[PDB]
């Protein structure tokens, strides 16, 4: 199947998935001299106060939490945004080493991780019609640099032994993910596509501005991961990022300066 590695890894993917070679790919580099301010941009409203998360796992790929998305709860709306859109799961992709790990860049530099808050568009229903649609789904992304820890994160971290390789899931109730987001909203927008197989271009990307720091410890967790399921041999979950692809024919858009 697909994966990270050298011989199924992010250049091999357009061979079961052609769309890798599509015109709105993710993720991009950010080149924060030419994204456009665009003073028409809204605040981004999130609106968490009521997420339920269920059950966290280990997909092979990353490890996600997911939350009960069966009600209006958890939403995300404004910014680029039009209507209302369902908090689904949350997932990290993160790197073997502090200077590389994040999927977006910006002005070329990498970040330890980045997490992807995703969000279904309610006009669809459900997120599997949503992310058939060029308008189906956002993505919230924040960089994480390591330095302070981040508090909000020790409930993820301190979890992650009990889901070490593929298949394994744990219930995970009561996170509340507003601990995961920094002071600022100020984000860059674009549209775009999943950064892993299927590859749909189904997802306006609002990236935030300010990463969150976590410590070194709690990086060092996610690294003790595996790609692996239990009885194969190891092979740590680290360098789950796609690179940047092609800008292509888009404009990167802020809601800032
Ligand atoms: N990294 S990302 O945020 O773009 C992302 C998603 F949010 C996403 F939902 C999917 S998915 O394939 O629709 C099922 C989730 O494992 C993805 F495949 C996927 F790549
Ligand atoms: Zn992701």
């Amino acid at each position: 199947h697909w994966g990270y590695g050298k011989h199924n890894g992010p250049e091999h993917w357009h061979k079961d998935f052609p769309i890798a070679k599509g015109e709105r790919q993710s993720p991009v580099d950010i080149d924060t001299h030419t994204a456009k301010y665009d003073p028409s941009l809204k605040p981004l409203s999130v609106s968490y106060d009521q997420a339920t998360s269920l059950r966290i796992l280990n997909n092979g790929h990353s490890f996600k939490v997911e939350f009960d998305d069966s009600q209006d709860k958890a939403v995300l709306k404004g910014g680029p945004l039009d209507g209302t859109y369902r908090l689904t799961q949350f997932h990290f992709h993160w790197g073997s080493l502090d200077g590389q790990g994040s999927e977006h860049t910006v002005d070329k530099k990498k970040y330890a991780a980045e997490l992807h808050l995703v969000h279904w568009n309610t006009k669809y229903g459900d997120a599997g019609k949503a992310s058939q649609q060029p308008d189906g789904l956002a993505v919230l992304g924040i960089f994480l640099k390591v330095g302070s820890a981040k508090p909000g994160l020790q409930k993820v971290v301190d979890v992650l032994d009990s889901i070490k390789t593929k298949g394994k899931s744990a219930d995970f109730t009561n996170f509340d993910p507003r601990g995961l987001l920094p002071e600022s909203l100020d984000y860059w927008t674009y549209p775009g596509s999943l950064t892993t197989p299927p590859l749909n271009e189904c997802v306006t990307w609002i990236v935030l501005k300010e990463p969150i720091s976590v410590s070194s410890e709690q990086v060092l967790k996610f690294r003790k991961l595996n790609f692996n399921g239990e009885g194969e041999p190891e092979e740590l979950m680290v360098d789950n990022w796609r690179p940047a692809q092609p800008l292509k024919n888009r404009q990167i858009k802020a809601s800032f300066k």
